[PDB]
């Protein structure tokens, strides 16, 4: 196009970079009144930036030149740093650039094109996957216990199914949808049937036993999740022959039990909306890995994306974000008005499209921090306007913070949880609890009075006032609190709230000797928005670390802790979870969700005497075809 922009590294020390901004004017028409915009996911130093005036609202930063003309065919020079070891990463640069601009007293607007960024210090090496034989039978997760026999199952289409228990019934469903969808193959309930499920008191929740034989398919369980589970294993063992309407298992033997409770997986919807459609295809995807829980991250400060009825303005104004609108434009989709949210029917046709798959969901709305998508929407009920207080959060934010003063931060609050509580049949919810920015309330009249009233001596403590609100009405209706591990510090919850630990396993297991719930989520091994490779061209984020396939099966939880353990009461489970800054498409986010979601998947279910790498890479490789008839663009480990 007509406008370039170019960025390079400068210099590399020690917690310090600098960077050469160039833009380029190649139109024939000269620029007048003319400003730059972009989005950039680190902190400028405010003083560091030599030609313009740079102002920084999270990602979205805006860079006023020095020069109020620019020419045809020249080029305006700046000079900024941050505080950051080397960039790796050409997502490191600029996702999107644009120029605001007057012809003829009329603002204008145009796209800019961003040049990826010069950079000095790429990673040299990279992670390589050994070739790998094609294992026979492809089951992801690995069961705890498989015996494979020399013969196989061959049967057609008029095979039928028969079912003894309504246990079974929604597992049963649930296999002939998925045959059909990925295969087009058509099976009928029979009550003669080849296919058999069978009730079995015997066997734990989520437990199933599955026999090939011959002539026959035998499915016993003793739970609904226990169906389900043994479905799944049974879509990954199934052969499906061309020229013959015909599939084929081996013949074998199946024990299999869930190794941990909680096995979830989280979704960031708030950094970019990710629709119905693709929320119920993931949904499904985690079934088949026998996932159980989704984890829905419904607001964030880029956006709120759930329906409350009694607050209109929250997916109104909050839903979406531009220069025309009330939040400014984040991380992408800069020229435009971007958003979404899920209306509270929409919800419940996922709540019960995700039941039919076993599937639990947890919705989290966080406060008090985390929440200025919420607070642009509610101003009158939210901001305390005699707030002088000078803060900044962690992704560059300095008016994100819920007011725990207010009482319209109660209002809103009680009202949302309210919906939620309703909406959601999970007996749990997420509140976020997420650490508040350093100083916050500190100069808030509002908040001065408040600690007069309840004693307290340091600002924090307010904290712990607005939370444990949020878990006596969360109670009230029935539910159980959920949230982030900083909120095990001080007393802001109560043993009764969950705590997500991501810090460390040792973290993790010192909150569980306190009393709490515990689910393990550790930013170094479960995070699948990091990078997958060293190379320069993949996408993701790196701050936690670069996440290759190896590293991420090799994460083993609770490795030196004794099976008989009492701490492993507390230990609810494993989590994974996608952070969506950089992932606003279902194809940039299955090329991150995959294929590291199953060796996740393995972590949370396979006992560690059944994990091997080698074994692992060859049941992913028979996995791959399976993927590509379902049209997932997972990242390919052999290319
Ligand atoms: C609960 C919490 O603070 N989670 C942050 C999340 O906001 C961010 O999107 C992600 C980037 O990878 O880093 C996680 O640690």
């Amino acid at each position: 196009s007509e406008y370039r922009v170019d960025l390079v590294v400068l210099s590399e020390q020690k917690q310090n970079c600098r960077f050469g901004l160039t833009f380029h004017n190649l139109s024939d028409q000269d620029l007048n009144s003319w400003g730059l915009t972009f989005a950039f996911d680190r902190y400028i130093l405010p003083d560091s930036v030599s030609n313009g005036q740079l102002t920084q609202i999270g990602s979205f930063c805006t860079l006023k030149p020095e020069g109020i003309v620019l020419a045809a065919n020249h080029h305006y020079y700046c000079e900024f740093s941050i505080g950051s070891n080397p960039f790796r990463y050409y997502s490191d640069g600029f996702n999107e650039a644009m120029i605001d601009f007057v012809v003829d007293g009329q603002p204008q607007r145009a796209q800019v094109d961003v040049t990826p960024i010069v950079l000095a210090s790429p990673y040299r090496e990279r992670s390589d996957i050994p070739a790998s034989l094609t294992h026979a039978q492809p089951l992801l997760p690995k069961p705890n216990h498989i015996e494979v026999s020399d013969h196989s199952f061959t049967f057609d289409e008029q095979a039928g199914v028969a079912i003894y228990t309504d246990l079974a019934n929604s597992a049963k469903a649930w296999l002939l949808e998925e045959l059909q969808r990925i295969h087009q193959f058509t099976l009928s309930s029979s009550n003669s049937g080849k296919i058999i499920f069978k009730s079995n008191p015997t066997l734990d929740e989520g437990a199933y036993k599955l026999k090939v034989s011959e002539e026959s398919i035998k499915i016993e369980a003793g739970s609904s999740s226990g169906f389900t589970h043994a479905c799944a294993t049974l879509l990954q063992l199934l052969k499906r022959d061309e020229a013959t309407k015909t599939m084929e298992a081996v013949c074998c033997s199946i024990i299999d039990s869930p190794r941990f409770r909680y096995r979830g997986m989280m979704l960031d919807c708030a950094r970019h909306f990710h629709s119905v459609e693709q929320v119920k295809r993931l949904i499904n995807l985690l079934a088949h890995y026998k996932l159980n829980t989704f984890h829905w991250h419904l607001t964030d400060d880029e956006g709120w994306r759930v329906e409350i009825k009694s607050l209109p303005q929250l997916t109104e104004i909050g839903a979406w974000r531009g220069i025309d609108e009330t939040i400014e434009p984040q991380y992408t989709h800069l020229s435009q008005r971007y958003g979404g949210f899920y209306t509270q029917e929409e919800i419940r046709d996922v709540i019960a499209f995700a039941e039919q798959r076993g599937i639990t969901i947890i919705p989290e709305i966080d406060v008090p921090g985390h929440c200025r998508a919420a607070i642009k929407s509610l101003p009158h009920l939210l901001i305390e306007a005699e707030d002088t207080t000078e803060y900044r959060s962690i992704q560059h934010y300095n008016d994100n913070v819920i007011n725990p003063a207010l009482p319209g931060s109660y209002e809103f609050i009680d009202k949302v949880l309210e919906e939620i509580a309703a909406l959601f049949p999970a007996p749990y919810v997420h509140i976020g609890a997420d650490e508040v920015p350093n100083g916050v309330w500190s100069k808030s009249p509002a908040c001065q009075a408040l600690m007069e009233q309840l004693g307290y001596t340091d600002y924090k403590e307010l904290q712990g006032h607005f939370l444990r609100h949020a878990e006596d009405k969360l109670r009230k209706l029935g539910k159980r609190m959920l949230g982030w591990e900083e909120a095990q510090h001080g007393n802001k919850v109560s043993k009764d709230t969950v705590i997500y630990s991501w810090l460390s396993e040792e973290a993790a297991l010192n909150c569980a000797r306190q009393g709490f719930d515990v689910v393990l989520q550790p930013a170094q091994t479960t995070y699948l928005d990091m990078t997958q490779d060293y190379a320069p061209e993949e996408p993701g984020v790196d701050w936690a670390n670069p996440l290759p396939l190896e590293k991420a099966y090799n994460y083993e939880p609770l490795a030196e802790v004794p099976a008989d353990d009492p701490i492993r009461k507390r230990i609810w489970g494993i989590q994974t979870a996608l952070w969506c800054e950089i992932i606003n498409n279902p194809s940039r986010m299955d090329y991150m969700i995959f294929p590291r979601l199953t060796a996740m998947a393995e972590a949370c279910w396979t006992e560690k005497q059944h994990r091997d790498w080698t074994d692992y890479l060859s049941r992913l490789k028979g996995h791959l075809p399976l993927l590509d008839l379902q049209g997932v663009n997972y990242r390919k480990p052999w290319k």
